[PDB]
């Protein structure tokens, strides 16, 4: 498993191997971000393992990876959807399509992406792989919001920033 | 180091090491947790380091630890600042002394205390130990008592009962106040 290298411009040119890809140089490369909620317009929000190598033991939205080469960033999602939570979905659909950030974890880690937003309905119950999530918490997307609002820190620092960008916040206020 | 352990009533019965003290059948002991602001009136939160045994990752309150043989929970509270946080305090307050507490962590960990709770004022820089402390934040109590009114599973359990605790939560926000 890989991720993608970009330059300047979204232009792919290489890869490296996911592990030693996240450092604390992280380079840029492509990513996507997945909020999903369920029939009852729930938003499933979730916890990292502590093994993960950036953010471990963060809170975050649903479902969150790197696509790989000659993949769509809709079989990404659906593809680490079925692999972190076993988890059956609807079409992927765009929220914040120029999303792009850089931060910084505790242990001085750094994501360095690309990445593309987007929002999908479950469509089976979950299976969860504890070596990706190791909690999780089926929630009213507004309290989400408000939690974020409040206390920003207690969540990662990109799914701040997707859920206070204007249009995204619109755009997942409509899947409940 | 140990834990002191508390019979059915919170009556000391002896001690116990510390790590092999906190499994998936902790028995009953003695523990504290404080509440500290800065002379701004913020309050500082913080987050455990991935090697606690219990709930490692976690954002939780200032500080939270077990008294040894022959300490008082004051004495407890004002060195495990210094030693989690560098700091120096004033005179810890009783805010919550009938706190008692039991709960599984994420990965099966048990806690089971007897924790008074106490506030305090920051007297000194931090100097945050890493291998208690990876992260922290200094903030206003009204949004993390709206934090954790919103999304209280984002945040440690005993941090969530004891600002919810009525009398206790009025202390914290008597330490709001800006003091110099
Ligand atoms: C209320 C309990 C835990 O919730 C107090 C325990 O404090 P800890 O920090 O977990 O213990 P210690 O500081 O002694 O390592
Ligand atoms: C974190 C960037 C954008 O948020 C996407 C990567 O999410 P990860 O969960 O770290 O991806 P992976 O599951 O492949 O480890
Ligand atoms: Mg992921
Ligand atoms: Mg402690
Ligand atoms: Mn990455
Ligand atoms: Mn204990």
């Amino acid at each position: 498993e890989h991720v993608i290298l970009l330059n300047a411009q979204g232009v792919p040119t290489g890869t490296l191997e996911k592990y030693a890809a996240h450092t604390a140089d992280t380079r840029l490369h492509l990513a996507f971000s997945s909020w999903l909620f369920n029939a009852k317009g729930q938003l499933l929000v979730t916890r990292r393992a502590l093994s993960k190598k950036a953010w471990p033991g963060v809170w975050t939205n649903s479902v969150c990876g790197h696509p790989q080469l000659g993949e769509s960033n809709e079989d990404a999602v659906i593809r680490r959807c079925r692999y972190e939570l076993g988890v059956e979905i609807t079409p992927p659909e765009s929220i914040y399509p120029d999303f792009r950030f850089r931060a910084t974890d505790p242990s001085g880690i750094v994501e360095n992406e690309v990445c593309p937003v987007f929002a999908a309905r479950t469509t089976s119950a979950l299976q969860i792989n504890d070596d990706e999530v190791m909690d999780y918490q089926w929630c009213d997307l507004a309290d989400v919001l408000h939690g974020i609002d409040a206390t920003p820190w207690a969540f990662s620092p990109w799914m701040v920033m997707q859920a206070t960008n204007r249009e995204a916040r619109k755009r997942l206020s409509a899947f409940t």
